[PDB]
């Protein structure tokens, strides 16, 4: 017995207010009866599937069945039950289960869909202002936190271990501006900058002003230029939103006592309650880190002002004259009440609906290096950064590695159970805005952790674009920096082309290319049809179109592909790579990635 | 390579601030570091763990870490992640993964555990108030929604399809508390009760007054006789709140028009926008049913009514005279604003917060035939009626059926994998607490979906008091009423001798016994040891104590027990049943239940 269904035409289609679900099945003892089990309301009902009288396909027969869209919350959880005289059996994102799946763990399709549905369409690009791009018209002052002067270098100035958060290289945010051209080039359609805020650090998530752009970075005109030559190319561009903690220099707090009024020194501060204090006076922190003392959204105060009112942080960058496209949450699982994360889904779900309150489309997504699965299945937030869905998966399969750096030792079948599971606990419409990376300013280089096996790297790029999700280009990775984690992670630039791998960046370039091209690898259903040791085989399926992509991270092989109703096409195109297919045979080089189309 | 942790002593000792975390190994292959990957504000933590001098068993090594418990939450989930030179490997709830288990998966332990801490020590009892038993010193009427008059009937007249809930036996409260000598002589302390509230059907889900007893179950006065009836013999009691919906006879909606200014007939009514209407004036209601019309909790007064403020529905049964010890939610997955379950969590969790504001050891759980796992994972309520993790996995491993009555085959393997991986979304105080049922006055009697499997059913028996959490008893059951669902499975109690199964009645009363005498049936965690066709054989463990559960659903067989370091007792006392353990070995005969002590 062999059962097809993904969350997408061909296999879904909205008509009046109904939603048409149709299922195949192929085998030797099919069921005489299906059941279409869909929750309306959290409660499971039992609509039956009748027989389609036309096969889709040789060998296959289809069920359909109706969702009734007028009652109903959006999120349209389903699976199917297949019914014998004498048994049941369950098909769902993780193929058979023999006992009931979990109702979050179900084909989910968010009908009508609210979300920022501009964010699949993109092509992402995070930015390290002070590592980026000097401006053309382009000062030293000591880092109380740090206890030395801030150190200045110059471009070419080899990335050492001392001073870390005070060694500045001067990229700013006009940088940014003026490489737009090389950036549109690449294919990047949005741009994620690290903090940019007043604050004393080079990585400013020590926040002093929350409603100021760091003069280092060229201020505020600096940056309301950006959002217009950024608006002007048809660019997305998101701002981090540190609101878990801030500055210890920040006037709320004032260790240093830079004014007067501060919580860290005065009882009797208005902002004395909105950090968490020892009976003795120490403060609560993120991590033991004591220049970023932790906000605590017990206050009634605070929350009027982080996103509460119409004046909030939030909503006041969303609006004129700046009017970003969102916000990437920093340490989105630790925010809330008492030094702690008391409350937590209830304050990110409080920052995410006060964003789309200024900004209907607005994209709130938080930084996840762990589970983000409770806070996504309860619509806190629009997405998140897929380290857990994509990242560590690639860390391991490739780069035998993990968050912790920890030996792995995976296969193709681990790796694909790996990223199945997670993707089964969302809707399609968020696998489509999952935001996948490689790395980030703080990790070590996705370059730099495959050690001996950098000949990988193409196929985690190749993989990058295909897998659900959009795709975010950390700085540099596309022309082929390397380097271990904070601070080494965090190069400058380069922009000699001598410098540059131009091979990594046409490679970037041609993937862009082929996801805009290509609805499958934007808006797609997902796969996979081969995981097996060192191959892995998924399919991206749009109405009529097909993407195939074939990652091999060892030796030259051979694989046979079983006849699947998802791959009866008129032919195969090559689009990327140098795999070929034949009569269902796959000859994949070593060390390959390939793509077809059609 | 084998492993052994549950989230209970002898594995977990707290001791000051700390809550000591050990694992159990044994193989060949063995990892030289281990990791107690453990969450603190939803941080994941790698704390190291050390290996122990002395050997915990023979061939076992215990590996030791901490948890520091005076920073972060509650909820202390954890896992382990062994770690060789280049490779690594995760313990979970689910046994090994090869891949990061969810994090809502692990390992979980409520440390300090603000819950209901005596629902652990309980046997419940379900009464439909209406057909347990008429009070020694005991009346028609119309009932509008039916449409024609309510039919009294004699205790001994069969019950018939027809006017389901509108015929009346006469059974009252007062005639539960001249039989509470036979509630407790069955091992009864605590009394679960369907609606007693002013209705006009015989069930009364359909409220007509939230502040009244109706007079045909004793009135107020019965209530308050049987309330305190219950706290002489020490016995706990939950009434039925019902509040997704009210009954369309009641005041604030009066379809019949029995006083004015009802929701119904009135735009101008002041509960107007306490229920959902159609444009031409059609109430929403729950599942088609208009006598059932939904309650809207967008509106912020019937929010203040139901559980908001001081004088509301929820806190009004838990305080003098009433001090009710909690409530089981009726419907608890479709409550909700704009007729659908818009902000259900919210307004679920606000109900418990309510009933713990009046009453801090109040216990409220809901009705949950579905998946209830992100309700309790999310702590809007203390437990659910444990349909999915109890059971619909014993409907379908011995009556071969399920929630819809479609054909089930299952064996002991996926049952018992169906069974812990519900558990494994749950910390052990959640686990001990949910309620666990085989029938209800909303399915089937579990004695007759067992069909030709009758000899069957003392083995679910012995199951329910087994297993992790509280057994609830239908009324009947324990002395062997059937019938089918609605409107069969309310027979009237046979409390004629001849017509009750008196051996079933013993097997219920000896099983209490046993859960009242030893502390691992009532607070102990929960190892499957054996789950292999027909044989389920289980484990509980608290300190130094074991419990036995060996339960053979088809022929004689025997099945030999691996030797396990959970099993290194000095010897087994047979407690129940006819089974039989030597040397390993374990002789059952067809159709059998077993329980062994020490």
């Amino acid at each position: 017995l062999k059962a097809w269904h993904l969350p997408v035409a061909p296999f879904i289609k909205e008509q009046q207010e109904r939603l048409m679900i149709t299922l195949w099945l192929s085998g030797d003892d099919l069921p005489p009866r299906v059941t279409l089990r869909a929750e309306e309301d959290n409660e499971e009902l039992s609509l039956p599937m009748h027989r389609l009288r036309q096969a889709p396909h040789p060998g296959v027969v289809a069920w359909r069945g109706e969702i009734n869209l007028v009652n109903g919350q959006p999120r349209r959880r389903y699976s199917f039950k297949l019914l014998w005289a004498d048994r049941q059996l369950w098909f769902t994102p993780q193929e058979f289960n023999r006992f009931p799946p979990a109702r979050l763990e179900q084909f989910a399709v968010d009908l009508p869909d609210s979300g920022p549905q501009w964010v699949a369409d993109q092509v992402f690009y995070q930015i390290f202002p002070d590592r980026f791009a000097r401006s053309q018209s382009r000062a030293t002052y000591y880092h109380h936190a740090a206890g030395h002067d801030i150190v200045r270098k110059a471009w070419d100035e080899p990335l050492t271990a001392e001073a870390g958060g005070s060694t500045f290289y001067g990229g700013d945010l006009d940088g940014i501006s003026e490489k737009l051209p090389y950036l549109k080039q690449l294919g990047v359609t949005a741009l994620y900058l690290n903090p940019v805020f007043v604050a004393p650090s080079v990585h400013k998530y020590d926040t002093e002003d929350y409603r100021r752009v760091d003069p280092q970075f060229g201020g505020d005109a600096a940056l309301l230029r950006l959002r217009h030559n950024t608006q002007k190319e048809g660019m997305r561009l998101i701002l981090d939103g540190v609101f878990n903690h801030s500055g210890d220099s920040h006037a709320w707090f004032d260790r240093h006592q830079r004014g007067s009024g501060g919580a860290c020194h005065n009882a009797d501060s208005p902002w004395r309650d909105w950090y968490n204090f020892s009976p003795e006076g120490v403060a609560h922190d993120w991590l033991g880190y004591a220049s970023l003392p932790k906000l605590d959204y017990r206050s009634s105060t605070l929350i009027d002002e982080i996103y509460g009112g119409e004046d909030s942080v939030v909503r006041h960058w969303l609006k004129a004259p700046w009017s970003m496209d969102g916000w990437r949450l920093d340490v989105v699982h630790m925010l809330g009440e008492g030094g702690g994360a008391r409350n937590n889904l209830r304050h990110i779900a409080g920052i995410t609906q006060a964003a789309k309150l200024e900004r209907p489309d607005a994209f709130v997504f938080g930084e996840h290096f762990g589970d983000a699965r409770q806070w996504l299945q309860a619509d806190v937030e629009d997405s998140a950064m897929n380290y857990r869905g994509f990242t560590f998966p690639l860390w391991g399969f490739l780069a035998n590695t993990d968050i912790s750096y920890d030996p792995q030792k995976i296969d193709a079948q681990t790796c694909m159970a790996w990223m199945d599971n997670y993707r089964a606990g969302l809707s399609h419409q968020q696998q489509l805005r999952m935001f996948n990376q490689l790395d980030s300013h703080a990790t070590a280089r996705f370059k730099s952790l495959l050690g001996k096996d950098v000949a990988r790297l193409p196929l985690a790029v190749v993989w990058l674009f295909s897998w659900p999700g959009v795709p975010c280009i950390y700085y540099g990775d596309e022309v082929g920096v390397d380097g271990n984690n904070d601070p080494f992670c965090r190069k400058p630039f380069p922009w000699d082309p001598a410098l540059q791998d131009g091979d990594l960046l046409d490679l970037y370039k041609r993937m862009s290319k082929l996801r805009k091209a290509h609805q499958a690898l934007r808006y797609g259903g997902c796969q996979v049809i081969y995981a097996e040791d060192n191959v892995v085989v998924f399919v991206r399926v749009y109405k009529q179109q097909r993407v195939l992509v074939a990652i091999n991270r060892g030796e030259a092989c051979e694989v046979v592909i079983e006849d699947s109703p998802l791959l009866d096409v008129n032919g195969w195109q090559l689009k990327e790579g140098a795999g070929a297919l034949h009569d269902g045979v796959l000859t994949l080089p070593a060390i390959s990635a390939s793509v077809w189309f059609s």
